[PDB]
């Protein structure tokens, strides 16, 4: 039993909800919140901009130190940093950005990072401003993640489309 509330069960381990991941993180304080990161951990917009703003820019400060020490992430890669006031940990995961020409086949590699964590609150990777089809992203998530994932979908219209079209 966990503290997540109001989710639709899609499969044994994948759940989905129409919600703002920031407010969901602030309420649940999950062990792991996933950020829709880029390789430079520059959290300007989309999910990343929203998570960072909610931390009063502490996420960005921590991230800049991480990059100064380690260099950029790989597309498809991840790193574990603090969750600040939102979660115990933030798993920054780099889905491919279609608006940069990155290979959508890397989306599966991105979701594989979730399997290192027993339970996660997450957005759909590569959706939104990363330019991929959210229906496809959900399919890859379901077919790749084996741990317990709670997906927050900000757009109410999009959520209903994902559910109604889910196979
Ligand atoms: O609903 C989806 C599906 C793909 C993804 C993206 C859409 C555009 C770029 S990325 N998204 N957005 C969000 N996901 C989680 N929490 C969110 N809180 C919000 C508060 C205001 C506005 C949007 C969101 C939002």
């Amino acid at each position: 039993v966990n503290s997540f509330s109001g989710y639709l069960k899609l499969t044994d381990n994948v759940y989905i909800k129409n919600a703002d991941i920031v407010e969901e993180a602030k309420k649940v304080k999950p062990t792991v919140v996933v950020n829709a990161a880029n390789v430079y951990l520059k959290h300007g917009g989309g999910v990343a901009g929203a998570l960072n703003k909610a931390t009063n820019n502490a996420m960005q400060v921590e991230s800049d130190d991480y990059i100064a020490t380690n260099g950029p992430l790989k597309v498809g890669g991840s790193c574990v940093l603090s969750g600040h006031n939102l979660a115990k940990h933030c798993l920054h995961v780099v889905g491919p950005n279609v608006n940069k020409g990155e290979d959508i086949q890397l989306l599966k590699s991105a979701y594989e990072n979730f399997n290192q964590h027993e339970v996660l609150l997450a957005p759909l990777l590569s959706a939104g401003i990363f330019g991929a089809d959210p229906i496809h992203s959900l399919r890859v998530c379901v077919d790749t993640v084996r741990t317990n994932v709670y997906l927050a979908v900000f757009d109410k219209n999009l959520y209903d489309k994902l559910v109604s079209s889910f196979l």
